[PDB]
């Protein structure tokens, strides 16, 4: 169907930009990068024998731009670079060439709240076999769209209905590794899968040694008694939670990484989930069973707000687009 | 390259010639209803195939113009299909039908034939609206490729247990369901570039044998064929090397295999559609029995290329 751009959010602290999008410019409202060219979205397109695909041997990161200012774009990028050289990869630009070219990407798709995917895969000029590493030719692929809500306005306000899955765990560190973030998500779609069956919005899943992991494209966060955790091994190390765990700090509780129990999930005060898909929201029950009186508590509340004012307030968090 | 002098009598590529006109001659694919050359084999970013890897595929194999299980191919595919709840655009009578076209279009003698059943672009993650599903199939065809050299499958393999990683549990992300999610199999392929061995073996999480990356192991000990039937690809080379194996009169069965039982095997191999048999003759340089191949092995791989040219229901004709 046709492009949506903007939104009345029903929220006081989440404000799309005033503008139009023009039609003569053919990236306008989507586009990608890729092998130089900067294309409209039905013409971004891959090899199918770049390894990306057929084995999957790539690592990505994803960030947002808000009211034309790009999201803690240095962590993103040297995360981006961090998960690279955990797989072997080299990737063939440096990062402030990245940056500059997932900047312009932007840009030129004239979007002012925008998500953008910055990929390096092993190429398709070898095969997984290949010993000689000057032949791997690594790729870059970029994509900018329109800002994407992993949980509708409403529910980042009255909280969403969590489900933890019975049918699948997250996949080991010794194996696929959570930590570096990847497109391998067939427990993650198993665990969706469930959600569907079971009747629930999202599902958590749990590791190897039964502890909280994460979930399809989000962190959670279990706070009790003024300590705000979130788990440390199954998980990607999210930026949104980074941030969150910041704000947690700010606001004076002790935010740490750590293992949780499941009893300790059904048992906290307040449960949320980040992600820049979507921000922050309020996980309000778990399997049915209400977190303290299930509706939002009050330490959610504030991380929320004040994630959403660190999106529009002057800072080095902060990097502005070139329209 | 699509022909090779192999230096073994039992492995013969067909005598011809690719039509340099016809710009599919060689190797092509079927994307999106078209058949195209490799350089224009290219799919949507946005498909969930590439972004969540929401696919399965097969792997098939053509030898002297004669698919080899096609029909156990597509059943696979589609019960992999099935298993991560993809209802598959097209019927296994009109896949065959296109696959085989394809590989007639590429001229290709000898080949290998990949089918892969996308999500499709047409949708997202939390899609809670089936209707609204896409699934893409993409194909390619391609010349044949041996996953080891034809001197190793005379002279046998030297395998690695891996020790860095583990294949993925089947309760994260089946390796009974073809797949493209190879983090673990790569990490594994990795560390045998760090220890300076040919090809990687994995373990499951009980520390039992699995598979490596595109290949199935098989232990005979005492005159019994065993292959790992957990943590592993129910692969149809391992179906054919298992037939051979009972038609030799050997007991041949699926089981839990432990490392102490690999390094004690008589015989070890490994198997594949990309490749055929080959023999594993010595484990973390650890020597199988006199660290050459075995009678039991050598008759298997020259049975298992036996029935790639012998007429039977194993074979289908391409129509070239
Ligand atoms: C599996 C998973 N966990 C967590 C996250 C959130 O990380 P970040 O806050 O850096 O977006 C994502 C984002 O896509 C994800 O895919
Ligand atoms: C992981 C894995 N195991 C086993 C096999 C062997 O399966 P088949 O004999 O059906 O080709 C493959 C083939 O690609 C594979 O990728």
């Amino acid at each position: 169907p046709e492009i949506v751009y903007t939104h009345d959010t029903g929220l006081d602290y989440i404000t799309y930009s005033d503008y139009e999008l023009d039609p003569a410019n053919p990236l306008a409202g989507g586009a990608a990068w890729i092998e130089g060219a900067f294309v409209p979205p039905s013409e971004a397109r891959i090899s199918i024998f770049d390894q990306g695909f057929y084995t999957s041997d790539a690592t990505y990161t994803t960030f947002h731009v808000w009211n034309g200012n790009a999201f803690r774009l240095g962590d993103h990028i040297e995360r981006l670079f961090s998960n690279a050289e955990s797989i072997r990869l080299i990737p063939p630009l440096t990062q402030d060439e990245v940056k500059e070219i997932a900047l312009e990407l932007v840009a030129k798709t004239e979007l002012r709240e925008a998500m953008v995917t910055v990929t390096i895969t092993r190429g398709y000029s070898s095969t997984p076999f290949e010993r000689d590493i000057t032949k791997h030719r690594p790729q870059v692929y970029m994509s900018a769209c329109p800002y994407q809500w992993i949980v509708p306005f409403d529910r980042i306000r009255d909280g969403v209905h969590l489900m933890v899955a019975q049918s699948v765990r997250r996949t080991p560190r010794s194996s696929i590794d959570p930590q570096v973030k990847n497109f391998q998500w067939g427990d993650l779609i198993r665990a969706i899968q469930e959600t569907h069956d079971r009747g629930f919005e999202l599902p958590l899943l749990l590791d190897c040694d039964n502890l909280l992991a994460e979930g399809p494209g989000f962190n959670v966060v279990v706070i009790k008694d003024g300590v705000v955790r979130s788990p440390g091994r199954a998980a990607l190390p999210g930026i949104t939670r980074k941030t969150v765990l910041e704000i947690a700090e700010s606001l004076g509780h002790e935010a740490i990484l750590a293992d949780i129990t499941p009893a300790e999930l059904y048992d906290a005060d307040e449960v949320l989930g980040c992600s820049t898909g979507g921000g922050v929201w309020p996980f309000v029950s778990v399997d049915g069973n209400s977190i303290s009186d299930g509706v939002p508590g009050p330490v959610t509340q504030s991380i929320i707000r004040r994630y959403w004012e660190l999106n529009v307030e002057p800072s080095s968090l902060l990097t502005p687009v070139q329209y």
